């Protein structure tokens, strides 16, 4: 048969290339619209920032011979596609400034995303991008060949902050402006961006939330842009306020179009139409932790959708169920990653959850270059079903969010958590695993065994400092009692006023907190992640 | 309520720290046959190893000693006290604590006395230089002689202790033999296939390994060892890593069940017979939940999360747990070797019908720097379809890819539904498809038959067809070379008459290859799945 797909990204190609395994006589045409094709988008930050030395490293081991003697697959460079005409099943294109008819029996709409641009003065002046192609992350360096050395970036979201970063490697000062309470906001809860936005401003990378972009102005069509009020300097902006799907040639083809603007499809990824499927960055997706629908628009959701497709042009029967949104991104020498549902999508979505966060040693407390992550974990009530998680830190989270990550794709529970066998060596995890540890103190709180608050919950009430040594603490109705010292005096505590005992990242807390429990006192709060959060 | 503990391992004091957390009241005793209460075992290599400067380290929290557990949780740590007798009827426990007798009324009472090393039967095993690295004082041994100026040693078991104690041993500068009885190293965790990459780490790093041998005797004056065919190797310290013994004895002098294994019987509460007395740790039989089977689980994450539940239930609650999955991971060198669920011995003797599949991936996006590239063996269920073991070994994150497939294997994943699995993905912690997500696909494709795959494991007519770019690669002898970015065209040269098997880097390109013959129709074409990598 021959087949054609609109694309030139991790869907289009992959689907391209699975459609070529199983069946090796079908006719196999990929349009593109662009020069280049099979970019690894996914990594033009650390191109522009210097890992990676040449933006082919992002296409390697790739033109369009590669792609002819090796699958066989004819890849039409910089042409586009205009219009879909399912009742011929036929695609029209334009190339060389001359118009064409590609004839399909199946056919892919994998035409990515744009990013949105928010509707502003100077949005396109020049030095403003968005680092959707190679094109305009190269332009960025020519601006900073040329002398260009501050930056605005709009968006923490996991574009911004990484396109902040690979900016400052770029020894330019740079500021981010935030729509939002905090810093990546899909991915995290104030609780814990706190921490990423106060390591971006200590590696110089200073960050402004709950703003709004009203202008962007340009001299001579440069920039500075108006923050609240105020002004921000600047040489280059890049725009990453989030995206918009490539729905429309699907929309005026008849497509069904779902609530999220993005092409629908179903689990089999077809569309509306049967010989017609789409995946990739265009294409709604449910999100299985809630069952709304959703972008979802992430390269691993890429490559799996377009072999999904693959598979089924080619006869088989293969689902994708949907996402839960696990991402993750580099800040400087910090992780942030996120799993099933936050607070906000938890609220949206109407469950009644609890919350508990707990950090912990990232492997042996005892072996050398261990650190702390902190990990926030979101369970559902009575199910006691785990419904999200998240976390950031300097060492090693990553390992800990994919494991959770397929945890609340288990629908485990708190309960058959906490005893998951893991692989634990010094080395590599404390004996028990900080996933393990935060699963016990899910079921510590909710067994009741301790009433825990964040730390936000500021109300200056006496705050008991279960610790042993100052170096970094807080300044005060601060009463000091080691820990190992507290079976004995206790005596300073007074009852009859709400006592809140803190620790260095809450362990000891805990440990206390049941101790006064045992004594008597009436109001004892643990302050969930301890010193961890103070700041 | 009184509670007593024998023993302050893992297990007997989380035990008893869980239960001093919910009750304030009761007396909780730990009787301690040794000096050092809870030293972390799992850190002594590392010591020895240099790694950890003191051994009182492994026993810090930034020395947790009696009065450590006196004054923060009021529990009463009898140290050097041994614990001789149980009585059921009476609920007491005999100690001899300072050559004097007493006894100890108890409510409830843990048994969590650990386990011991097994010391294989073989004449001169007490002499001096031998050594198991099962305590402080051992460990602290070893370093002692080589203070003295150790340079030689053996190691008996290619185990995790075993492995751990060759690189620590190595770091002293020593010249380090492996012997151990069976075909590969790390038997328990590892196949041939994938051991022996771990092995060859070893012997380029220095440490040098026998396998497929016993040691016969010990000769002394202090030590040197004759192992099978006689061969005899110098030695001047020997750490015997063979394997344990739970100390479960005074639980069968009580009249308590003891487990087909030789491990204390526990019931998911973590019970015994006597419903006063729970047992847990390394003394305790356990399940293998893939198989149903009752094992010894001697590890160190299980200890606690047994005591935990220990003194979850003594407290008043209703605490399981069901078994484990035989998730164990180590270290050596540059490399790390982990397993989850089955093993392919392990899976035969339980009689399942699988298939398996080898998939290496790299650690990041290629062109992201420090990739690496992690090898993954699948062992997936027959019908099910269920992922009911995995492996991985190499230089890079593998211990990540073994925690996300051990828990898809503890929730019953299927091949299927792991290939959709939402995992955290940016080019510096996972390609665009992590490797569990690739190998995946490839076992989906085993099964749907797209190739057929074979292992590092060939002398019949054949045609090796090597796709490849610079061959510098298994020399020869009927291996033709075509780069498969040519190989669509050159095709009349791989003769369509015999078996073909298709070779290449990673066993990535070759299934592209072995598709387009497919194609081409060359039906007896198949390949080697693992690629280069697997290859001497
Ligand atoms: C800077 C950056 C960092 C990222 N980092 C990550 C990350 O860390 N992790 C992650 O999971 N994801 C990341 N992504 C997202 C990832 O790139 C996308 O999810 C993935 O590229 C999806 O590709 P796609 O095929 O859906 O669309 P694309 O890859 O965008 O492919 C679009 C192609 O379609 C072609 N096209 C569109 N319409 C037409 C038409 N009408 N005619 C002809 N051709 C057309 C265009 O040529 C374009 O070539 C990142 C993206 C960017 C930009
Ligand atoms: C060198 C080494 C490295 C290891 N590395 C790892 C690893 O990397 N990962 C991992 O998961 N696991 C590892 N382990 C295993 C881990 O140590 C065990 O799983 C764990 O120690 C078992 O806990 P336990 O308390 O049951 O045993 P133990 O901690 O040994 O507790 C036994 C205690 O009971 C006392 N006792 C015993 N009998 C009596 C008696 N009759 N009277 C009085 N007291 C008694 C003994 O004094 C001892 O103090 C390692 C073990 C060793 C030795
Ligand atoms: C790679 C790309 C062109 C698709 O090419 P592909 O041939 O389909 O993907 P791969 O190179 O890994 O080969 C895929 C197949 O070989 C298989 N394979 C077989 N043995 C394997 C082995 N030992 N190891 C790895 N893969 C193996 C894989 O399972 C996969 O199987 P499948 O055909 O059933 O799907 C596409 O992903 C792309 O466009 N990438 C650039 C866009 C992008 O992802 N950007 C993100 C930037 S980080
Ligand atoms: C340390 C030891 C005695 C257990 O004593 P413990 O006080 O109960 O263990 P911890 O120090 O971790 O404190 C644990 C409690 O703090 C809780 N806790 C509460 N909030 C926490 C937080 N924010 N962070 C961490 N822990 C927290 C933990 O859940 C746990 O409570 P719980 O189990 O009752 O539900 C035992 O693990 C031991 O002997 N370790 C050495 C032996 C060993 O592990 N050897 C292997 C060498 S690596
Ligand atoms: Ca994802
Ligand atoms: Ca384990």
């Amino acid at each position: 048969m021959n087949v054609v797909v609109i694309g030139g990204g991790a869907a289009g190609l992959k689907a391209a290339s699975r459609i070529r395994r199983k069946d090796g006589d079908a006719s196999i045409t990929v349009v593109e619209a662009g020069k280049y094709v099979s970019l690894g988008r996914c990594g033009l930050p650390y191109y522009v920032g210097g890992l990676v030395h040449e933006v082919d490293n992002l296409r390697e081991t790739r033109d369009e011979a590669y792609f002819k003697k090796l699958k066989n697959i004819d890849v039409l460079t910089e042409t586009v596609a205009t219009e879909i005409d399912r009742s011929r099943k036929t695609v029209k294109i334009v190339r060389n400034g001359s118009e064409d008819e590609l004839n399909y029996d199946y056919l892919v709409i994998a035409t990515g995303a744009r990013p949105a641009k928010p509707p502003i003065e100077g949005i396109e002046a020049e030095g403003v991008v968005t680092l959707t192609s190679a094109e305009e992350a190269e332009k960025i360096i020519e601006m900073w060949e040329e002398g260009a050395e501050k930056a605005v970036v709009i968006g923490a979201g996991f574009i911004g902050l990484e396109s902040a970063e690979a900016l400052k490697n770029l020894d330019m000062e740079v500021t981010v402006i935030e729509m939002m309470d905090r810093v990546a906001p899909a991915m995290l809860d104030r609780e814990m961006a706190v921490l990423v936005e106060n390591h971006l401003r200590e590696k110089g990378v200073n960050v402004v939330t709950s703003t709004r972009v009203e202008k962007i102005v340009s001299q001579d069509d440069k920039v500075r842009a108006v923050i609240n009020g105020k002004e921000y300097p600047a040489d280059v902006v890049v725009v990453a306020t989030g995206i918009k799907p490539n729905s429309e040639l699907a929309e005026k083809a008849g497509l069904k179009i779902g609530e999220t603007g993005a092409i629908w499809v179903d689990e089999y990824m077809r569309t509306s139409d049967e010989s017609i499927y789409a995946g990739g960055d265009c294409v709604e997706t449910t999100c299985l932790v809630t069952g709304k629908k959703i972008i979802a628009p992430f390269g691993d959701v890429a490559n799996k959708q377009g072999r999904v497709i693959g598979e089924n042009i080619t006869g088989g029967r293969a689902v994708f169920p949907g996402v839960i949104r696990t991402a993750i991104f580099k800040v400087f020498d910090f992780t942030a990653a996120s799993a099933g549902v936050n607070e906000q999508m938890a609220k949206e979505a109407g469950l009644d959850y609890f919350t508990v966060i707990a950090p912990s040693p990232d492997r042996a407390h005892y072996y050398p270059q261990a650190n702390y992550i902190r990990l926030k974990l979101i369970v559902e009530k009575g199910s006691w079903r785990v419904i999200g998680a998240q976390g950031v830190g300097m060492g090693e989270v990553a390992k800990r969010i994919d494991v959770l990550s397929t945890a609340i794709q288990a629908g485990m529970t708190i309960d058959q958590l906490a005893n998951l066998d893991l692989a634990y060596a010094p080395p590599y995890s404390p004996a028990l695993d900080p996933v393990i540890t935060i699963a016990n103190v899910a079921m510590n709180k909710r067994d009741g065994l301790f009433e825990g608050i964040n730390v936000f919950e500021l109300k200056e009430i006496v705050i008991l400092d279960v610790r042993s040594e100052e170096e970094f603490k807080t300044r005060r109705k601060v009463i000091h009692i080691p820990i190992l010292e507290l079976r004995e005096r206790l005596d300073e505590i007074p009852r009859d006023k709400e006592i809140v005992v803190v620790c260095a990242i809450g362990l000891r807390s805990f440990e206390a907190s049941r101790i006064l429990k045992h004594a008597g006192f009436e109001k004892v709060k643990i302050l969930e992640g301890g010193m961890a959060f103070w700041f």
